[PDB]
């Protein structure tokens, strides 16, 4: 069993690392509005959207019972962005960096729990 406070205290810095990255995290900070961007095929391809603000909300309200659940959600966010965008799109490169930074911070923390 984990309590909501310990999970937030343990994992929030890894999420903060992602938020720290400017301008990489900016498009990930809130959920996409595909009609606004003119990419109306987005929810055809990305079946389960995920963004930093949803992950932060779940960690703040303790909707994660287990730390794997917070880790699924981060990878869901990256896998969505890699699924939808071309390898040469600016969002692709951004997702690639945040993914890069997330590995450096997550591994030590998961061993700690
Ligand atoms: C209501 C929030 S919003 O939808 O407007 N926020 C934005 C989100 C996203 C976005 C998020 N994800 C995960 C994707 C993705 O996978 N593919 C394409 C776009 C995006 C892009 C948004 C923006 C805003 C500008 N942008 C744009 C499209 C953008 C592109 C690249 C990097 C940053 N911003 C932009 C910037 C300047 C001028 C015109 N458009």
């Amino acid at each position: 069993i984990f309590k909501p406070e310990e999970l937030r205290q343990a994992l929030m810095p890894t999420l903060e690392a992602l938020y720290r990255q400017d301008p990489e995290s900016l498009p990930f900070r809130q959920p996409v509005d595909p009609q606004l961007l003119g990419i109306p095929d987005y929810f055809d391809i990305v079946k389960n959207p995920m963004d930093l603000s949803t992950i932060k909300r779940k960690l703040d309200t303790g909707q994660y019972q287990e730390p794997w659940q917070y880790v699924d959600d981060v990878w869901l966010m990256f896998n969505n962005a890699w699924l939808y965008n071309r390898k040469t799109s600016r969002v692709y490169k951004f997702c690639s960096k945040l993914a890069e930074v997330f590995e450096q911070e997550i591994d030590p923390v998961m061993q700690s729990l």
